[PDB]
Order: structure tokens, then C-alpha cells, then sequence
DNA sequence: CCGACAGCGCATCAGC
DNA sequence: GCTGATGCGC
DNA sequence: GTCGG
């Protein structure tokens, strides 16, 4: 219907977002891109894209050099830049953002065999994603996020039976696919060493086989399921019990479902964040924190039906 | 016309 | 050494 | 880049 469309916009975001470093227009562009690729009519003008909420005059003379050309020349030209398509390439590397694709390109380094023999001008975070560059790219079939969660489940209640750990993401809401996996961590002890002492047992089993980053509160990084399977970014955040089905909802998602939970909060008096759900005065001034011990417990305070996971795509 | 467009944890830089 | 800023990812 | 105050 519209790929040619979407495809266009995708790249105007990369570009916007790795190269000029616009991360507004970069979205600007996303948004444009998701409302077409939904829009269930083969779009024939820019004019008829235009009638969309986050398509613009902008992009609707772009549509229509596209639709009469079949290309961009704009974008015929960013494609062929070496600069330009270099500094969009070096940012795959996970860790390397704009800021340092650009710092490499300028010093000559514009490839991956130039990240290799150059090694010492790498942080840790950029070293990792250099080794698992391929890696990181694939996506994760549902059944080896199963696998991952059996892993991930059974090491955690080893560590304390007391802690909950729940796997999140589009894989909550049955997603076939997962890019990875995103754990959440509680334990009643915690409110508003627990982290470590997992993150410590994972590597213990030989699942986790590199850290991005760790702290108190977040770890990032890689896991591997035994055999060889690729390796998979995985993080886990220790989230306070109190403020853990807030958290649950929100990295389940997905990102228009929250988008219309917290306007449905709102028009009922509410405001939902990822830590606390919490009521408004007659003037706007939010009281404490509601206490929150399900998923169920949001929806009853802004008298919504339960939603299983499953049904959150909107 | 012009400001919002999410906010925060961690790693690392910049400055004192 | 420290604090605050920045880069990055999500 | 688009939307909306
Ligand atoms: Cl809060
Ligand atoms: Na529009
Ligand atoms: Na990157």
C-alpha cells in the first residue's frame, strides 16, 4: 500500500535523529510513518496524506515528489553521502550515539573494521556492542523468550523465594517476537544488595555473559541461552513493592495503550505514571500515592475493565 | 509566533 | 578528590 | 516537523 511511503519517512528519521541530531524531527518523522503505515487506503496524494494527525505540509510536498518520482532526491543525495551514511551506519553499534558516530567519522573511522582496530578509543558499553553487533540486530522468537523466562524465573526464586519477577515488554502481551527481554524485580524487603545478588546467581548459570551497565536499581545487559544461540540484550530493574504493578503496566505497554490509560485517568481524576497512581484536588494539586497490590487495583481506581495483556495493543 | 514533544539510571566527561 | 553536565539507551 | 496554546 503505502511502503514506499513509510520506508521514506524511516530513513528521513534516522537521518534527523544520527546526522543532524534533531530528535523531534526524528520523531516527527516516526509519527508520520506509523500513521500512514496504518491508514488502510493507498495513499494517491499529499493532500489526502495531510487530512492524518502528524502529517504536516512538510511531509506532504515530500509525498508528492515521491508519489510523481518514485524517489527523493533529497534522500538520493543523504544515501550517497559518505559522511552522512557513515555516521547513520557507526550508530547500529549499540553505545555509540550521535555524539560519538560523529567524533569517529571525523577521525576517519567509518567502519566496523575501523572500530576493531581501534579498540582503546571504545568505552565498555561500544566494545560490547562491536562483539555482538549482528547479535543485537536479530530478533528473539517467542520460544526462546519462553526459554529465557524459565532460565530467569527459576534462578531468581532460587536466589530468595520471595522475590517477583515478572518478564514485560511486547512479550507480556503475547508478542511472537521480542527485540529483548525486560525484567521487573521486587521483593517486600524493598520499598519506597537485592539486585546484585541476582544479576550475581545469572552469571553464576553462565545466562548472563557480559554487563553494559549496573547499578542499585537497573542492570543492563547480555544473556545466552545454553546450547549456539545468539546472544540477547536483557535488563532487570528492582522496582520498590509499592510501586511495582505501576511499573508492570507501563513496560507491558504498549506505548498508544498507556497513552489512553493515563487520558482516561485523567478525565476521571487521576494521573498514572510508571511509579504511582495518585489523585488530583479540585484546583490540580496531586495527593499522595494510591496504594496499588495488582494490575486490577489501576484499572478499579479509574473504573476500567481489567485488560489482559494481551488486549493492550491499543 | 513559538514551546512541547518523557524522564531517568548509569557511565563518563567537564570543571572546580 | 568532588559535583554537575552530557551521552546513551530505553 | 507537527501540533496547539
Ligand atoms: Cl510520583
Ligand atoms: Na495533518
Ligand atoms: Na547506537
Amino acid at each position: 500500500l503505502n511502503g514506499g511511503i513509510t520506508d521514506m519517512l524511516t530513513e528521513l528519521a534516522n537521518f534527523e535523529k544520527n546526522v543532524s541530531q534533531a530528535i523531534h524531527k526524528y520523531n516527527a518523522y516516526r509519527k508520520a510513518a506509523s500513521v500512514i503505515a496504518k491508514y488502510p487506503h493507498k495513499i494517491k496524494s499529499g493532500a489526502e496524506a495531510k487530512k492524518l494527525p502528524g502529517v504536516g505540509t512538510k511531509i506532504a510536498e515530500k509525498i508528492d515528489e515521491f508519489l510523481a518520482t518514485g524517489k527523493l532526491r533529497k534522500l538520493e543525495k543523504i544515501r550517497q553521502d559518505d559522511t552522512s551514511s557513515s555516521i547513520n551506519f557507526l550508530t547500529r553499534v549499540s553505545g555509540i550515539g550521535p555524539s560519538a558516530a560523529r567524533k569517529f567519522v571525523d577521525e576517519g573511522i567509518k567502519t566496523l573494521e575501523d572500530l576493531r582496530k581501534n579498540e582503546d578509543k571504545l568505552n565498555h558499553h561500544q566494545r560490547i556492542g562491536l562483539k555482538y553487533f549482528g547479535d543485537f540486530e536479530k530478533r528473539i522468537p517467542r520460544e526462546e523468550m519462553l526459554q529465557m523466562q524459565d532460565i530467569v524465573l527459576n534462578e531468581v526464586k532460587k536466589v530468595d523465594s520471595e522475590y517477583i519477577a515478572t518478564v514485560c515488554g511486547s512479550f507480556r502481551r503475547g508478542a511472537e517476537s521480542s527485540g529483548d527481554m525486560d525484567v521487573l524485580l521486587t521483593h517486600p524487603s524493598f520499598t519506597s544488595k537485592l539486585l546484585h545478588q541476582v544479576v550475581e546467581q545469572l552469571q553464576k548459570v553462565h545466562f548472563i555473559t557480559d554487563t553494559l551497565s549496573k547499578g542499585e536499581t537497573k542492570f543492563m545487559g547480555v544473556c545466552q541461552l545454553p546450547s549456539e544461540y545468539p546472544h540477547r540484550r536483557i535488563d532487570i530493574r528492582l522496582i520498590p513493592k509499592d510501586q511495582y504493578y505501576c511499573g508492570v503496566l507501563y513496560f507491558t505497554g504498549s506505548d498508544i495503550f498507556n497513552k489512553n490509560m493515563r487520558a482516561h485517568a485523567l478525565e476521571k481524576g487521576f494521573t498514572i505514571n510508571k511509579y504511582t497512581i495518585r489523585p488530583l484536588g479540585v484546583t490540580g494539586v496531586a495527593g499522595e500515592p494510591l496504594p496499588v497490590d495488582s494490575e486490577k487495583d489501576i484499572f478499579d481506581y479509574i473504573q476500567w475493565k481489567y485488560r489482559e495483556p494481551k488486549d493492550r495493543s491499543e
